[PDB]
C-alpha cells in the first residue's frame, strides 16, 4: 500500500520519534527504515516473526550507498500480531536508542555518521497510526 | 528548507488525518498541502496571517494537473504564529471537511475526485510535530 514515507524531517541528534502502528494479523515481518535517504538509512528497523530463517526476532541494520552493513539481533520480540505496538526512536550522533512496545531498549551505532536524520518508511505488515516529530 | 513531506499516505474516505504542527514565530503565512502529489492537491489549507495581501484569512485552493482553481474564504481564523495549531481532515468523494483548532469546521469541494489521499506537505512556516490516522 506499501508503507508511509516520510522525508525533510530533518531530525536533529536528541531528538525522539515516536511511530505507533498496528501489527497484522498475520504478519511475517514488517520494517521501519530511517536515514538520509532510501539507499543510505542509518536504521532498518525489521522486526521478523517468520522471515529469512528468523522467528521472532528483531534484526536491525544500516544501509551505506545501498550496501546492508552488519546485522544486529535483539534478545526480545515484544511485538504480537493483531496488536498496536508503538516503538521510539532517538537519534544521537554516535548511536540510536530504540525502545520497544514493553520498555526494553536497545542501541545500534550511527555507522554513516549522519547528523540529522531526514527520511524515514514504513513497509510490511504494520499500518502506522500516528508518528510523532519531537 | 520546506516542511515535511509524505508519501503513501493512504488516507481513505471517512478516515480522520489529524496534523498538529508549531506555527514559525515569524510566519506570516503557513501551509498545509494535502492530494495524489505536489501538482495534484485536493487541498492547498493556507491560512495567511499577512501576506499575498490578505490578513488573518484562511485561503484554501485545489491544484488539478498543475492548475489552481478557485479560492474559497473561511470565516474564521483560530490561528496565531509562534504556536502549537492542529488540524482534522476527512473526505467523502464530494467535499473534505477541515477542523480547526477553535472546533470549527468547514468544506472545501473534492474537485479532483479523490477517492484516496496519498500526499500531504508542509512549507517552512508550519513545523509538523505528530501526524495520526484514525
Ligand atoms: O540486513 C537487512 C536485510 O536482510 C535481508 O536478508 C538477509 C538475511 O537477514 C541474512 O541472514 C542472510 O544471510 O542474507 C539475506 C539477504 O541479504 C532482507 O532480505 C532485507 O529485506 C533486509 O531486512
Ligand atoms: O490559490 C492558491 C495560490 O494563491 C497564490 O496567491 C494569489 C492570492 O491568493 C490571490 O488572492 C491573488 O489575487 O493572486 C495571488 C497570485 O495569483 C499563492 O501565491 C500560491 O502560493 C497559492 O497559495
Amino acid at each position: 500500500a506499501s508503507g508511509l514515507v516520510a522525508s525533510n524531517l530533518n531530525l536533529k541528534p536528541g531528538e525522539c520519534l515516536r511511530v505507533r502502528g498496528e501489527v497484522a494479523p498475520d504478519a511475517k515481518s514488517f520494517v521501519l527504515n530511517l536515514g538520509k535517504d532510501s539507499n543510505n538509512l542509518c536504521l532498518h528497523f525489521n522486526p521478523r516473526f517468520n522471515a529469512h530463517g528468523d522467528a521472532n526476532t528483531i534484526v536491525c541494520n544500516s544501509k551505506d550507498d545501498g550496501a546492508w552493513g552488519t546485522e544486529q539481533r535483539e534478545a526480545v520480540f515484544p511485538f504480537q500480531p493483531g496488536s498496536v505496538a508503538e516503538v521510539c526512536i532517538t537519534f544521537d550522533q554516535a548511536n540510536l536508542t530504540v525502545k520497544l512496545p514493553d520498555g526494553y531498549e536497545f542501541k545500534f551505532p550511527n555507522r554513516l555518521n549522519l547528523e540529522a536524520i531526514n527520511y524515514m518508511a514504513a513497509d510490511g505488515d504494520f499500518k502506522i497510526k500516528c508518528v510523532a516529530f519531537d
